[PDB]
């Protein structure tokens, strides 16, 4: 069979190689494809049935013909080059972090308007100086020595991004959560559903046969809320 | 005074990131602001003054209201782990390609449809297992073993992509041009020229104050087509 997703670069670059991976290795014979654009783009391809399922934190939850399902929650970090003045902070401060130039994503890309949220609560106006579209964009900025980044946990990692000091700054944010989501009156045939848990352990079979039947939001919503889900 | 530059991950991540120390080292005090998106996006901000310039090698000529000069020329190499079939290969042939899965952009960027182009003037249809939005996630699907990634030239680097094989492609599809553009009738400060003269040192002042000149198209290429490009 076939297997068709729409993802963005948050997803495809650091939360689904793996699960690629493993999926190829158990399903050699389904034709897979996958397709990179904007929330709005791969959510509507989802949502009319171009492609199986949508992944990304944006945009899915704009579309109600989709029965959409929380993958996993994930909160923010802060990127600066070795040396640069908040590695000597204690502690970070919304406050410190306004008083720099900005690296990060454009609105309404991953998460952003948790963070025009946090500092307009306080009477802050962060100077955003890059809104990229991705991080591998915002990384190689603030590695020239354009600003602070802010981007998401998942897309930083002590180790592989060892030129970087990595800041936490999960409780400066809300956290968000990443959601799949797949055109309501789709049949999910077996290698879809281990797609959906290699993804998402917590979405076995038995929580997907009660997601199918949720005709909006509200019933999603009450199925979910009572969930608990794995923090990136 | 600001430079305010819109332009995609292919130049935000490949062409502009020397340019842009440079320019900072240079002007300390020009406030420079960066957007990334897509290429009509950043096309359409330049030629409404959003922004001061657009670089991209899609869109920009579909917009009257901007004066766009070419920037440098560029091509298409193929990507494969080591030991793949195709390093077998002495010469890379567009059938040898067409056999594979591949991995390459989206419909309409980064010279997409030269790629389309060459494969129907042979009658041979690609298969194309992930259309990406950018060269990182292409590179990571193409390390993963997803397939034959197809990339521009400038995406790759023989010192940092040491675990790929970079193949040239380039006598198999026609070149591509980045280009610069902004809106007819702007006023070109000092540091802006300066600006554009690092990205493309062929863009003199004295060329630039013919170029503010064109009112079309057509004057634009009559002025730029005795011109050779740098090749990246």
């Amino acid at each position: 069979g076939t297997l068709s997703i729409a993802t963005t670069h948050t997803q495809a670059r650091y939360a689904l190689p793996n699960v690629i991976s493993g999926f190829i290795k158990q399903y050699p014979d389904v034709s897979l494809h996958m397709h990179q654009g904007t929330p709005m783009q791969i959510a509507e391809m989802a949502a009319d049935g171009t492609v199986d399922f949508a992944i990304a934190t944006e945009a899915l939850e704009l579309f109600g013909d989709l029965i959409m399902m929380p993958c996993y929650r994930w909160n923010r970090c802060v990127i600066v080059p070795h040396g640069h003045p908040l590695t000597k902070l204690p502690k970070l401060t919304l406050e410190a972090l306004a008083e720099q130039p900005i690296v990060t994503y454009v609105f309404g890309f991953t998460g952003r308007s948790k963070l025009d949220e946090a500092f307009s609560q306080r009477g802050l106006v962060p100077k955003v100086v890059f809104t990229a579209a991705d991080a591998d964009v915002i990384k190689t900025y603030v590695r020239l020595g354009l600003g602070v980044g802010i981007v998401a946990h998942m897309a930083v990692d002590p180790k592989l991004d060892n030129d970087l000091v990595i800041l936490d700054a999960s409780h400066l944010f809300e956290s968000s959560v990443t959601k799949i989501g797949f055109r309501r009156g789709t049949f999910l045939r077996g290698f879809m559903c281990d797609f959906i848990e290699k993804f998402a352990p917590h979405l076995t079979r038995e929580l997907l046969a009660k997601a199918v039947q949720c005709h909006n939001k509200a019933e999603l919503d009450e199925l979910f809320d009572g969930i608990e889900l794995p923090v990136y």
